[PDB]
């Protein structure tokens, strides 16, 4: 699809840090990879109603890395997190996305900065940008991500209102 | 085992600003990879370290973290070692770009104004502008590719090549 309004909608409305759109590969079925992204972090660095626009920036410097455009110095710590995702692919059963797809459900990850690393891969990249609380469940038959640097005890409602929001964008 | 003090001595010798030596894959033949590397360029932080070594490792250890006691976060890095580090995740092909060129043709690539370079001779240009680097050069050596690159306009110079091998083998 086009996902980025409806993760920015979603995302904004709930005041969470960012989200992703994990969507099964075309040529490897159960593969997850990066599908897109809304970036609603902290920036230290500077009609667009939903501010797409350092999303799409951020989008475009990992292109360039993986070979008013930003340059490497120009990001947080959190914006860092959110590019490194884009490189990330999951095997079903692998990972928070891919334990969300092979199980069926959410996977809410509360002080996800000292979570297992065999249950969260990113666990460090999460504590290096403050991020505290990661969820995951499927959607639209990929795996939507949600993450926040706030401490939020894990709340179903969250993933109804996400749902919703996003489905009505 | 390891080219991390051939890498300092030689990188270190010529004062250019970085060195990676690019090894064939031991399953993929005729495949270049990141062997190994040495930093010698300008940072914005801050048992004898004679060699300077310590930056190198840590930007290796940052990119393991990135790719999955005084460890780097992103913010602390110069966009001279985001082109280091990001170096770290490439491949080649014999053929593709100046390392799979270098080892394809069995001789030396010296880019001058390397950031204005065919991105199909050179795939980095851009990554290259942003770390300010002007002149970088890849050829064959040791049954890899060993490349050299600064921030400084250097003309063509066969003897830099001789004094880098030369340097490497004697260190
Ligand atoms: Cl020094
Ligand atoms: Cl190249
Ligand atoms: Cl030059
Ligand atoms: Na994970």
């Amino acid at each position: 699809d086009n996902l980025k309004k409806q993760l920015a909608v979603s995302v904004r409305n709930i005041q969470w840090s960012y989200g992703i759109f994990w969507s099964v590969s075309a040529s490897q079925p159960g593969v997850l990879e990066w599908g897109d992204g809304y970036y609603n972090g902290d920036i230290k660095t500077r009609i667009d109603q939903l501010g797409l626009e350092r999303s799409e920036q951020l989008r475009e410097l990992y292109e360039s890395l993986s070979l008013a455009a930003l340059s490497p110095e120009d990001l947080t710590d959190t914006e860092w997190y959110y590019l490194v995702c884009m490189s990330f692919v999951f095997n079903i059963g692998e990972g928070i996305p891919g334990g969300a797809l092979s199980n069926g459900e959410p996977i809410w990850l509360c002080n996800a900065e000292t979570a297992d690393s065999k249950v969260f891969t990113r666990s460090l990249l999460a504590k290096s940008a403050s991020l505290q609380t990661v969820v995951c469940f499927p959607f639209l038959g990929g795996v939507l991500e949600i993450g926040t640097t706030e401490h939020i005890k894990e709340d179903m409602n969250v993933i109804q209102s996400v749902k919703t929001l996003f489905l009505e964008a």
